[PDB]
């Protein structure tokens, strides 16, 4: 009877995908997740006092065939796109990741955040606020940088990814 968001990470390696999740649902900064290691986690939360459960499929980059990879993307309501501030590569990549879902989901409004993390090194930056702003600009998505380590932004993203498909869905 519970509204129940479907949400996935994506994005490159060692972005901190799973950092992200395991601080959302855990409250542990966790620095050592097996990079290879996909998984889903669900959980109870209430979302603007309405009480909600939250999938999160943590993705791990390991399915190679295209067509399963595009079933788990059939299976997501709304994306966090996740790069990491201090890996231009990072950033370059979510091109890919965009292009994977829209292709699946044939919706350009699919809820999906871009999502800068390791904003605590911030003197490691690679890539510029301006240059992440200006992309999202480009999609019309909402750019947030986050930190695992900190927790800076961490409940915003899932929760305002959760508000996108509870609005539009
Ligand atoms: N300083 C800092 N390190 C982070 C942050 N998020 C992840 N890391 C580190 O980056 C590494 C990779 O993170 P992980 O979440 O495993 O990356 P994934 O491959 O995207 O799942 C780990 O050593 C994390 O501790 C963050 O926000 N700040
Ligand atoms: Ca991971
Ligand atoms: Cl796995
Ligand atoms: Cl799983
Ligand atoms: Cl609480
Ligand atoms: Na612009």
């Amino acid at each position: 009877s519970l509204a129940l968001h479907k949400v996935i990470m994506v994005g490159s390696g060692g972005v901190g995908k799973s950092a992200l999740t395991l601080q959302f649902m855990y409250d542990e900064f966790v620095e050592d997740y097996e990079p290879t290691k996909a998984d889903s986690y669900r959980k109870k939360v209430v979302l603007d006092g309405e009480e909600v459960q939250i999938d999160i499929l943590d993705t791990a980059g390991q399915e190679d065939y295209a067509a399963i990879r595009d079933n788990y993307f059939r299976s997501g309501e709304g994306f966090l796109c996740v790069f990491s501030i201090t890996e231009m590569e990072s950033f370059a990549a979510t091109a890919d990741f965009r292009e994977q879902i829209l292709r699946v989901k044939e919706d350009e409004n699919v809820p999906f955040l871009l999502v800068g993390n390791k904003s605590d090194l911030e003197d490691k930056r690679q890539v510029s606020v301006e240059e992440a702003k200006n992309r999202a600009e480009q999609w019309n998505v909402n750019y947030v940088e986050t930190s695992a380590k900190t927790r800076a932004n961490v409940d915003k993203v899932f929760f305002d990814l959760m508000r996108e498909i509870r609005a539009r869905l």
